[PDB]
């Protein structure tokens, strides 16, 4: 399992590079971000989050954990103003959930772990995800659309998470 970032660990505002071949190692970090995510347990994880500065997104959607899905080199489109209200959390803010209003459907153009380009149309909870999971790639957290208050809020609530997860270890 990789160890993921904290907010407000600085490397998570990071601006990933790029994949320029999808090499064994990133299909190894791949698989070992599955692994981190499906354990968490989470429906994505960017490799900004694991302290791996490259556009490389794992996402899960499904009850059964057996959908899963690799974005590489992601570009994310909508193609509507209308935005939908979702509640989301993140494993790189512990815990923390509050609603975001995103655009509900959007074009994806990405490259999957045999390097080949796909373009599909997203709604829902793939919309949701694969935006907040692009964000990521740009450095920003879904807390930077909360107010402030919120945000410190969320801040003094995680480092006492990490901290009882680390005690958590020492008992
Ligand atoms: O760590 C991340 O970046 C992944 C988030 C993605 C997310 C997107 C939208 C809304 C909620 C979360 C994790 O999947 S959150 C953990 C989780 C686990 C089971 C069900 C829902 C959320
Ligand atoms: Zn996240």
């Amino acid at each position: 399992l990789l160890p993921i970032l904290s907010f407000p660990d600085p490397r998570l505002r990071t601006i990933a590079k790029p994949v320029e071949e999808v090499t064994d190692e990133i299909r190894q970090l791949a698989a070992d971000m599955f692994e981190t995510m499906y354990a968490a347990p989470g429906i994505g994880l960017a490799a900004s989050q694991v302290d791996r500065h490259i556009q490389l997104i794992v996402m899960d959607l499904s009850e059964s954990k057996d959908e899963p899905m690799v974005f590489i080199n992601p570009k994310v489109t909508p193609l509507t103003e209308e935005t939908q209200p979702y509640e989301e959390g993140c494993l790189s803010v512990p815990q923390i959930y509050d609603k975001v209003d995103r655009p509900s459907r959007v074009k994806i153009e990405a490259i999957n772990l045999e390097g080949q380009a796909f373009e599909i149309e997203a709604d829902g909870l793939l919309a949701v995800c694969i935006q907040h999971e692009m964000d990521h790639l740009n450095g920003k957290l879904f807390v930077d659309y909360l107010s402030p208050l919120k945000r410190q809020r969320a801040r003094e609530k995680v480092e006492k998470i990490v901290r009882q997860r680390e005690r958590e270890k020492v008992a």
